[PDB]
């Protein structure tokens, strides 16, 4: 919204930049890259672009459209804090050679089109996303899948399951302070073993332009951690999420650790979710508040929430896209499984943080998502679910500030939950996607590609492989 | 149909029997037991019975019905070939103390009631079952489920995945002959490493009264094996299956091996199924044939087949009752996944073996079942599916002798398959069970108990635990 | 030619036979089996047969022909000397249920049809085959094929490559006598380490009806060995070869060894071949001799030889059917690579043993074949090559008693050799197979099946995998 | 530059505790390593490979050079893909340029004309089939001689395939020529297809005879006489 090309040249110029890392997002959600010498990075890359050698088989920009044009997004230019050779990282939008038309399967293009569509509805001219991604810090991870056996094991020298260890990771003595204490989850050192590592991560984020002003905290619980930062407009909020994951993973890596953002790495500990705060603004002021409406919610907010709860079953195909997502979205660890909004029920898919009569502070929060997917597609899908709700004025059900345990499990069973497996949401998406195709944001092809990838690469592979617990249950049958 | 109490006394008398093993079947399918001295086993046990100390919490004969009466089934009396102290094994029917009424949750009672109901329909007075259960012979099995990891591993010294082993199970040299050859699956020794063990198993079966007359073969393929034997009337065919599994497991056990009847112990090898042949007879002659009908099938047979294919989705809840069942009933190893009958398509749920114009040899075969459950409940459910088809004359679809690959996948997609997960069939049963409750064979309570047990003890436990392959797919997200 | 069903019953009756092993040959050449109780083996099996449960995917008796009928060959009935439970082994011919017509892809049926066709030509009424199969006796074998590496290793405690070993296979001292001596290859003990094992093998062969009358010897050289026995009519000579391999492999197995009949298990030692002697007889007297003809060869013999040399390039597809066959048929170890007949040149594909003026002793010898394939198909293909030569009177080239080294390599280059790779002979067969389809002995389908199997299961798999020597040659490129 | 590049890559890895390989197929189950070569002819200081009237903006100078490449490819590969390992890459998979057709599209085609539009200078052809297992001096020279035999004699190949060869009948897709399958094949194809090489005295018969001798005695025969590990998996039990 403020930075342009020439400024990127000054960042590169002032920093004695040796290399420029060309980044773009693949379908599932991992950033791809190739590097060019800094000397080859000038005005030509911006207006004219760079061709990316027609790669990949199972998807993306084929070969009868052979090459692609990579146009840089100057807002995403950041100095890499890990690479020895001074490098500038920049995200690009993918195009084709016939009419240089933006590739409809580039996740970054879907997010930008979603922002443009917001404008094409007249509702607002800005969608703000403030996602808080949790992660685990481990020391090791190993796994395999063979004909006669399979295993996995994540380990943390100071993990709570290691209280009985004779010696430590380096042969050093077991000094304790591993066991977690019932209930309260954020003890100070030495129970907190990752204080300095989390600080390096936060320092790296702050040096990479992350805004830490309002209620932005650095929190840790055992091996789990979260560093929330200020929101941004849709597309660039998704870019910030990718940058965040990159900084978290590599800070851990350079400090002898290994991080995972998977929804459920531990059976017996908190899952990792991506709690996303949303709101619509216009001309420079809020649109989510009204004291006459519950929790200080405007009629603009209630209907966006209506769309989220109505389309949730299919929305989850982009919001909780993995098989592992459903080990978190299962009975436990108050993971947003209930399809109701409220300032109270945090186990509710949507939570309106207590912000009173302040129109600007008023925001909704879809707590159900996780960080196992594509933030560009997830945020875009969330907007499309909400826009289908505001325009068509979709009315959901009453907010539940009254907790669902003290209540009859008849009216608590009538409280909808989301599907139980990835195969379910992929089916719910296969049938609930008109809101997605509106304004040409998501194409049928893109949705068909996502469904294909998930079934062939995730659902079926896990499904054909016997689970270790099946041996505990059935070897003796 | 021929043996009575006094004969059981002579078997025990002639064999210098020291102990009598009192056996009964639990809900999921494993035989339970307690032993009494042979001297305490007389006419009193038969007409009066034995009380079984009010046990078990999660099910069966509670405590305000406190005790049970165990009446012996003289047809099931067999000398145990494994127990050092000479023992006679006998199966019992479970009862209660108020009116000594047969407990409606005893699997053996469900099977006997099914035989009585066959008679109460007038259709026939005998249901013959000839099931062929496959199994794997291993050398070891280990597995666990922890907070930070999980694994399983089955091993066979001469398993095909061990071609590269430096030495063997006992430090002895790797002598080869492990690799399996593409296509053909029954090579002679030394590729066949279990010749003598299978012979001990067959010798033990023959000594335990198993009839090996017609096309009954002893076959082995790698570590997998099958020893089919002559059919029997429903209840006692289920008793024979339990006896068979007992003899197979313990012959392996006494010979330094470990057997498993689980549907899919190996990812990359044939699954283990329970191919069940069925037929209805009356007064002493067949009822399944007619040359005018396809494959020499009478109109009595076609409708039984109609019921099987119609009720299959729910029938599988008793026929393929485990989570592991669905690793076999998945795309591959021509496991009966297609809901059509035929003399040809073996990947079809039902196969009518080529028996020509012989009314007696004419029989249908439900190849979809596996040995992971309860044979009493599985056979009974199969009969009830077929009886709902004969009486109400349920017409299915045309037999497919023409293989489904060479054909358009439109008409091949219209070819129904069974549900994909255990949770699906449990849902299909929850709604498709009227045929089961007919004649009071299966009670709503029994069906409700089965559904509860499966959801709480199998479906949910596996579902909440991360699969090892999820780490391969998502640790790096 | 002499034994019938009733005699088989007496063999089984006199020997207290517990089991009967039903054997049949698969496409590539390995015997398959299933066992039935001896009590189920009576007159019914002979005239009526046994159905073999419609198995195998990649070939053989499909499923719209679902079942097969197994008719026993009483000439092949032998008592198994290895199986603990007294067993009778018998080979069967494969059939179908529509008109019980012999399956045209059963190797044993191809051999029997070849014998019948010999009669349908009027040329003779008997084809005699006397093949001598060599093999290696090892102590161990291990190998694998992975993404980043591959290996294989055969070992023999007393192998000539182990002269430097500090201790032996069992930790015992290295007692020497391993090194082979230049030239002469059959030293007495202790250089000969397998004297007693070879004797057990010969004793087992003799007890299994193998005729050891004429120049039948038991010979050993290092770990290699050969026990030649008396010839037999085509089909049953192929049955004897299967029995021989079975007895050799299992005698080794029960005595802590492992045998291989592969053409070239060792790089630096003699390959293993199957030198096959042939001849045509009629009414009870010979047809291969004439003093007027070279080496005492009749005009009947010269033309059979003409067919062998003419059709050799394609004949080798059944005669030397593996990729490993071509490590033997390469420059070295005088393996019959030259397409000329002679009493002299043993490196010639055909060798007429010195038998002088004796019409009966006169026989031709195709020394090129190995034991890596199917003897039924190999012998049949040899007959068809020879019959195409006798009938059409195919004239080859002059016999070479004069060795091909002392001679100009111009006239020695004009001396044809056989193709260099399996892919070559499979191509030569794809085009040179009319002699095979004559009289309906080999069907186009059978030949097409063989070509498919070889390309997909052998040629391509080996071809796509980098050879270890490529790393020695090219890692540094 | 190619020799210098390999030297710098290998030794940078070496001084940093690693070991590099340029062999065509070091891994069974991962991408092979190829040497995608872009070519073009220039005169006096300006391009000669472009023309909008011609397909992909190709001049008649370019089409015939491409004609020579596709015509002589079977023998050209003896210098362009000179090792036994070269044929583990040039096998069905990892879109290795196995098809003898040029195109801006089919990358599995031996020749690919990168999208460069109407810019005469940017117009270049790309022989993607080669690998780095041989001699770059001989490989580049052989490529030029294949192309020069095409421009002078005006050798016309076949139509460019921007339409991918999977969606199409495997009859017209089988008529689409591929290169030989083994090193022994290309060495034979060179033994007979080398006049373009001897033109102008660039490659001598002796040099070609030396190459053929070296390959047969030092590479083809040595690998051929040695049993492959997979043969034990397939045949130990025969
Ligand atoms: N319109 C908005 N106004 C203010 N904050 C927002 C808006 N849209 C999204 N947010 C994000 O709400 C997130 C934090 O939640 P919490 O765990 O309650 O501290 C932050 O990441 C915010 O910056
Ligand atoms: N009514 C019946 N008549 C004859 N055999 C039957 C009947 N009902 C069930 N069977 C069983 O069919 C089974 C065998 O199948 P297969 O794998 O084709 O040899 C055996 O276990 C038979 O004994
Ligand atoms: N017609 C025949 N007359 C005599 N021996 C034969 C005939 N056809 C094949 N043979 C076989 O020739 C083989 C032996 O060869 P050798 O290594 O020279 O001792 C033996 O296995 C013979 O029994
Ligand atoms: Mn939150
Ligand atoms: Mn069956
Ligand atoms: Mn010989
Ligand atoms: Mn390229």
């Amino acid at each position: 919204t403020e930075k342009t090309p020439d400024d990127v040249f000054k960042l590169a110029k002032d920093e004695k930049v040796e290399y420029v890392d060309v980044r773009f997002c693949d379908l599932p959600g991992i950033m791809q890259h190739f590097t060019i010498p800094a000397s080859a990075f000038d005005k030509s890359v911006f207006d004219d672009g760079l061709a990316f050698d027609g790669s990949s088989i199972r998807g993306f920009q084929s070969i009868h459209e052979s090459d692609m044009l990579l146009l840089p997004d100057p807002e995403t230019a950041r100095i890499d804090p890990f690479r020895a050779a001074k490098t500038l990282n920049i995200n690009f939008f993918v195009h084709d050679p016939f009419t240089l038309e933006p590739y409809s399967r580039d996740p970054r293009n879907i997010a930008r089109k979603a922002e443009n569509y917001l404008i094409s509805t007249g509702i607002a001219d800005t969608a703000y996303f403030g996602a808080e991604a949790e992660f685990y810090i481990f020391d090791s991870v190993s796994f395999d899948s063979r004909a006669n056996g399979s295993f996995y094991e994540v380990d943390a020298i100071s993990g709570w399951w290691n209280t009985g260890a004779a010696t430590e990771a380096d042969g050093s003595p077991n000094r304790g302070y591993k066991v977690r204490h019932k209930g309260g989850y954020f003890p100070v050192a030495p129970n907190d073993q990752y204080v300095d590592l989390r600080d390096k991560m936060l320092t790296n984020l702050i040096n990479s332009g992350f805004i830490l002003e309002k209620g932005h905290h650095e929190v840790g619980s055992g091996g789990q951690a979260e560093i929330n930062y200020q929101f941004n407009s849709l597309l660039h909020a998704a870019d910030d999420m990718q940058l965040y994951k990159y900084i978290i993973k590599n800070t851990a890596w350079q400090n002898g650790k290994t991080v995972t953002f998977m929804p459920k790495p531990l059976f017996g500990d908190n899952g990792s979710g991506m709690h996303c705060h949303q709101s619509l603004w216009k001309d420079g002021a809020p649109l989510m508040y009204d004291e006459t409406g519950y929790a200080g919610l405007s009629d603009t907010a209630r209907h966006y929430i209506g769309g989220l709860l109505h389309h949730a079953p299919s929305l989850l195909a982009f919001t909780n896209p993995t098989v592992n997502s459903y080990k978190r979205l299962v009975p436990g660890y108050e993971a947003p499984i209930n399809l109701v909004y409220s300032q109270r029920n945090r186990s509710a898919c949507v939570r309106i943080p207590i912000t009173g009569s302040n129109p600007k502070a008023k925001r909704l929060e879809f707590r159900s998502p996780d960080s196992s997917g594509n933030p560009y597609l997830a945020f875009s899908a969330m907007l499309m679910a909400g826009l289908d709700g505001i325009k068509n004025k979709i009315e959901p059900q009453a907010p539940v500030d009254k907790d669902l345990y003290e209540l009859p499990p008849e009216e608590a069973a009538s409280i909808p939950q989301t599907p139980t497996q990835l195969s379910d949401v992929i089916d719910r998406l296969e049938a609930d996607h008109e809101y997605l195709t509106e304004g040409g944001v998501f194409t049928n092809d893109l949705i068909e590609t996502w469904i294909s990838f998930k079934r062939e690469n995730e659902i079926e592979p896990v499904n054909i492989r016997p689970h270790p617990y099946e041996f505990a249950l059935y070897y003796d049958v």
